[PDB]
């Protein structure tokens, strides 16, 4: 849970930190950063470059491909939300806040992101005054298909995706007990997604519409 993918994170992370600064990414750059080389970073950019995080240009710049982008991006968000709970409601000393945050980071859920930004009075930027990213991306809540689970719980629908059908017999079964942007209960079984809106009626529905549903927690 920490000490190989985190090791990937806190490399993400940097290499976000020097472009956020203006900082051409550079692994000499990187090692000093993070006080390591020895164990150079050169095994382990190596080791992100074979798994599609990052390509070593023709300079020496390290480029993340955009899937390692969006990694960096989502440790950036915990890390930054970490400082801003430490800060606003735990209180932790400014002094101590970056550290601890940093150690926060790789801990963090998606669904206790979601909370923290509900709760938290301002979500624009960290204490120490960069602004959190991919607020976006936290919320295509979801696939249905994924966020359901054999407990009952209710969510709101943020796409149908009916342009994507080509089975179309339940659009007027979903029209029928509604469903169309509003709460419901979702459920699993034998892999087999049942939903009720706000009309107590139950919807089984196809592999096709439960992979292309997608919803979002509230």
């Amino acid at each position: 849970m920490k000490d190989l993918v985190d090791t990937t994170e806190m490399y993400l992370r940097t290499i976000y930190e020097l472009e956020e600064e203006g900082v051409t990414p550079l692994r000499a750059r990187i090692a000093e950063r993070l006080e390591q080389s020895g164990p150079t970073v050169s095994q382990t950019v190596a080791r992100m470059e074979r798994d599609g995080l990052v390509v070593v240009a023709s300079d020496r710049s390290l480029q993340m491909t955009p899937t390692g982008r969006t990694l960096a991006t989502a440790v950036m968000r915990k890390a930054r939300l970490a400082e801003r709970l430490l800060t606003d409601i735990i209180g932790l000393d400014i002094n101590k806040v970056h550290d601890e945050a940093c150690r926060w980071e790789h801990v963090m859920s998606d669904e206790v992101e979601r909370r923290l930004v509900k709760v938290l009075k301002d979500v624009s930027r960290s204490p120490f005054g960069n602004p959190i990213p991919g607020l976006d991306e936290l919320g295509p809540g979801t696939r249905v298909i994924d966020a359901a689970t054999s407990m009952p719980r209710k969510v709101r629908i943020v796409q149908i995706n009916e342009i994507f059908q080509v089975e179309t017999d339940q659009f007027t079964q979903l029209l029928d007990a509604d469903i169309r942007v509003g709460s419901e209960v979702e459920i699993v079984d034998r892999d087999g997604h049942i939903t009720l809106s706000h009309n107590g009626k139950d919807v089984e529905l196809l592999d096709d519409l439960a992979h292309t549903i997608r919803i979002e927690e509230l």
